């Protein structure tokens, strides 16, 4: 139904991964332990008790994986840099040459094939030492550690990297880390949970996000002052971007939907474009959102060059400001509750990933929301994809037969082409993911790959969706 010629000639088409999810070699090349290395070696977090010690062994097998994505006909590859490989002990501990060498080799390998790097600096990971030393995102010192990490990466790689992302889904990582306590550093308080480390779910998430925002600001100021004129790249941020519809078409749910939306991506994007937190959030949270100092505001004037849209799903939102709702969900402070069901029944076909429903027009509506709120600031679809999982899959052939993924990709790409025809400045699309990999708390139980991975042998095998994406990119 949809074809490559339905998109602009200069459009990026790629796949996306992250370092912890694919690399393995978790203690090789003088790399230090990350937050996720430490976390996954504790019990009671990952669904299948797995970890990323080995993952897809991409640290050793990257050349094969580059060859595979090249065989699909991609012109870009979205990946992240392991902080713990570059600055194992943070900014006073010296740059790790083996880490620099690994990413130089990866970058050179993709560019040899005409595949453009689209690089995420941080994608949930930090060296554990930064948590241990000063509590990572709860201390403003992280801004300097992140700034230094950015500076090193720009200097080492930026002659060949023209697209950078500071952070991947900090809206997810912050709320899971400090509100629900289900991600490291596993901090929370009632009514969200009882976290043995302590926490404050009504304060700490907002401090953490504040420091993420200002870490971005620190990094992009460095980029614009030191590197932009020579390197001519763009610096963005990637946000988890769910579309929301009112459960009932009445003002209270419409307003709740607008709150649900404003509490997600604008939490980060309003500061980076307008210099203040969303007024929807400020009205409710007041002083729980920290202020931006004059020094902060100087850095915020560098803004961001693009919005990285990680869009997978669409949900209904309903009001909790004037109705009593269950407490302790991540949407609590927004005074909305979200659900995939209306009168018991799904918004679109359910999938193996909780909250992920097949709702293609969500990508159009999400893009239009950014267009209206941010005056059509450039966007890239930095992740979109479909997970397989569960008892229907006993062997490779079952995973390979992924017509369900094809239908998803086809539908969402159809709607993306439409929103671009309608004026949206979307400049690329990245399928999550080229390979099955470690899906955070779900471990290996969810498989998002265009390629199937046998974790016993590390064999890569193309699923039907790999063949489909190749056909699509051939036009």
């Amino acid at each position: 139904a949809i074809h490559r010629s339905d998109f602009p000639a200069s459009f990026l088409f790629g796949t996306a991964t992250s370092s912890y999810q694919i690399e393995g070699a978790y203690l090789e090349g003088n790399k230090s332990l990350s937050n996720w290395d430490v976390f996954t070696h504790l019990p009671g977090n990952i669904k299948d008790g797995s970890n990323g010690d080995i993952a897809d062994d991409h640290y050793h097998r990257y050349e094969e994986d580059v060859e595979l994505m090249n065989s699909l006909g991609v012109n870009a590859y979205r990946f992240s840099i392991s902080w713990s490989r570059i600055l194992p002990k943070g900014r006073f501990g010296g740059v790790n040459p083996a880490g620099i060498d690994f990413y130089n080799k990866l970058i050179d390998s993709i560019l040899l094939k005409g595949i453009q790097p689209f690089v995420t600096l941080t994608h949930y990971d930090i060296p554990q030492e930064l948590e241990d030393r000063y509590g990572a995102w709860l201390n403003a010192e992280i801004q300097s550690d992140f700034g230094h990490f950015a500076d090193v990466c720009f200097g080492a790689f930026g002659d060949r990297v023209k697209y950078w992302t500071t952070f991947n889904e900090p809206n997810v990582a912050v709320r899971h880390g400090y509100m629900l306590g289900t991600y490291p550093p596993s901090r929370c308080s009632p009514p969200f949970g009882h976290c043995a480390r302590g926490g404050d779910s009504h304060a700490e998430p907002y401090v953490a996000a504040h420091n993420v925002i200002l870490s971005h600001a620190t990094a992009i100021e460095i980029y614009k002052r030191k590197y932009q004129s020579k390197q001519r790249g763009m610096i963005g941020m990637v946000l988890y971007s769910t579309w929301y519809e009112p459960l009932r078409d009445v003002p209270e749910d419409r307003l709740a939907t607008e709150r649900a939306l404003a509490f997600e991506t604008p939490w980060f994007l309003d500061p980076l474009v307008y210099g203040d937190y969303p007024p929807e959030m400020r009205q409710i949270l007041g002083g729980r959102l920290p202020s931006f100092s004059p020094e902060d505001r100087r850095k915020l004037r560098y803004k961001l060059d693009f919005i990285g849209v990680n869009h997978y799903t669409t949900l209904y939102a309903r009001d909790c400001m004037f109705s009593d709702c269950p407490q302790g969900q991540e949407t609590q402070h927004a005074l909305a509750a979200v659900t995939g069901e209306s009168n018991g029944l799904p918004i679109g076909t359910p999938t193996a990933m909780p909250t992920f429903y097949v709702v293609p027009d969500g990508i159009e509506k999400m893009v239009k929301y950014f267009m209206r709120r941010y005056n059509n600031l450039p966007m890239f679809i930095t992740e979109n994809g479909y997970a397989q999982g569960g008892d229907s899959y006993t062997d490779a052939e079952d995973w390979i037969d992924d017509e369900d993924r094809i239908e998803y990709l086809e539908g969402y790409l159809t709607k993306l082409a439409k929103v671009i025809r309608d004026g949206a400045d979307v400049r690329g699309y990245f399928a999550w993911s080229v390979v099955d990999n470690f899906e955070w708390l779900f471990g290996y139980t969810l498989r998002f790959g265009l390629y199937y991975i046998d974790y016993r042998t590390q064999e890569r095998s193309p699923k039907l969706s790999a063949l489909w994406y190749k056909e699509f990119l051939q036009n």
